[PDB]
């Protein structure tokens, strides 16, 4: 069985922070921590009031002159568990059941004879940022893959979920063909948002608290806007129709060609700058150049377009299309398009009735993985 590298999506791996802040927004916020502590996921930090301290620490500060993000003053952040799997398996380490993500898949791999940190390793990253600001991650990824090839005597299978697929595609596009041919056995793509997703618009406009219902959407919106990864996942014209209307308000429409207006109108000009920085990172048409298995969920209502009665401080009415609940079905066209441009094999696999996250622990998904690894 070949070695395996797991790549998480947005919000998909733990993050740690250390504090020595000059000042804070409220007296009850900690100025200093003695060591690094879990910033994501920690449910205790997401309660009302305390949320303001958390936002103050986890937000990214955009420098308009340098066109780059910085951490808040006195705040440092690291990605734990690179080369291990604990940070991908459970999001909140203290809070077992509720935070289960990659756990089920990893347990199955172990059942088939794999070993944590050895045959199977995770590649977590700072998912708040785009690939442009995770250069070190990609260096470590390349080196880890080479090490696993040497140790275990064979090329690696990449298994990526959601945004992890875009990160890994960027990575693969930048490696020479000879390297990919030697070191990569296959790339298993799970729920990949090729060409962005509709839900991005709602998040940016009015906030999205589906997971965190105890907190108001307009409060959490502040943090969500700050993450470059959010703006990076706005719909792209090669997958969606250039004329498709995503957002309707009482005064105006918004298509994918109206992002500048959108950002100005919602009062977040930084987001336009973020989008300009990142929209050109991944070459739309260039395939990864390796054996690809594209798994996508269907039959789950997925937000397609939005009507705002009041813009942008009031929650919108939502029209639904097909997909996995998060990633729109229309994303799977890119895999379809790559199939016709094939040196390497491209296999498409529908997962009817499988939700975006549930697919990672689904028996059918695991059975397909078995096929790839042992066949
Ligand atoms: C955003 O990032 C930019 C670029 O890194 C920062 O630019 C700052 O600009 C000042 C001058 O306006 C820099 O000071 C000058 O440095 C040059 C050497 O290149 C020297 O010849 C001058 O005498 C002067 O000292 C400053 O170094 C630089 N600030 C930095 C690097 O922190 C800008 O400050 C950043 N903005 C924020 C809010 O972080
Ligand atoms: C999509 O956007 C890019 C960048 O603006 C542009 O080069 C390309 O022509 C666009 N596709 C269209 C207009 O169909
Ligand atoms: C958006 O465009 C469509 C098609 O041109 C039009 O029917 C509609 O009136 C527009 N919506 C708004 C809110 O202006
Ligand atoms: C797994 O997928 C099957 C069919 O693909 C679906 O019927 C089922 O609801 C899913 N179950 C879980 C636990 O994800």
């Amino acid at each position: 069985h070949p070695p395996v590298v797991l790549v998480p999506g947005d919000l998909g791996n733990q993050l740690e922070a250390k504090l020595d802040k000059p000042t804070v927004v409220h007296y009850l916020c900690s100025k200093k921590t003695e060591s690094y502590f879990t910033i994501w996921l920690n449910l205790e930090l997401l309660l009302p009031v305390i949320i303001d301290c958390w936002i103050d620490n986890i937000r990214l500060v955009y420098n308009k002159t340098s066109r780059a993000t910085q951490f808040p003053d006195g705040v440092d952040v690291r990605v734990p568990g690179f080369g291990k799997t604990f940070s991908l398996e459970f999001l909140d380490p203290s809070k077992s059941s509720v935070g289960s993500y990659f756990h089920t898949m990893v347990e199955s791999l172990v059942g088939w004879g794999y070993t944590r940190g050895e045959d199977v390793r995770g590649a977590p990253y700072d998912w708040r940022r785009a690939p442009n600001e995770n250069g070190p991650y990609f260096l470590a990824l390349r080196e880890m893959i080479e090490e696993m090839y040497q140790l275990y005597g064979g090329p690696v299978v990449l298994v990526a979920h959601s945004m992890g697929n875009m990160y890994t595609l960027y990575f693969l596009q930048r490696q020479p063909q000879a390297w990919k041919d030697k070191y990569i056995r296959a790339f298993v793509s799970l729920g990949a948002p090729w060409g962005g997703v509709a839900k991005t618009l709602r998040v940016l406009a009015s906030g999205d608290n589906n997971r965190i219902p105890v907190i108001g959407p307009l409060k959490i919106r502040e943090q969500q806007r700050s993450a470059v990864s959010t703006s990076w996942l706005l719909p792209y014209n090669y997958t969606w129709s250039p004329e498709k209307v995503f957002v309707q308000t009482p005064t105006i429409n918004y298509t994918l060609r109206d992002y500048r207006k959108f950002f100005q109108d919602i009062g977040f000009e930084d987001g336009w700058l973020m989008r300009q920085d990142t929209e050109g990172l991944v070459e739309a048409t260039m395939p990864p150049g390796v054996q690809l298995h594209c798994l996508y969920g269907t039959g789950v209502p997925t937000p397609d377009s939005f009507y705002y009665e009041s813009f942008p401080d009031r929650d919108p009415k939502i029209c639904f299309g097909d997909g996995d609940g998060t990633v729109n079905l229309k994303s799977a066209l890119q895999c379809q398009a790559w199939q016709s441009r094939q040196e390497h094999q491209v296999l498409l696999q529908e997962l009817p009735g499988s939700e975006h996250i549930e697919m990672l622990a689904n028996a059918t998904t695991l059975a397909y993985l078995k096929r790839v690894l042992l066949g």
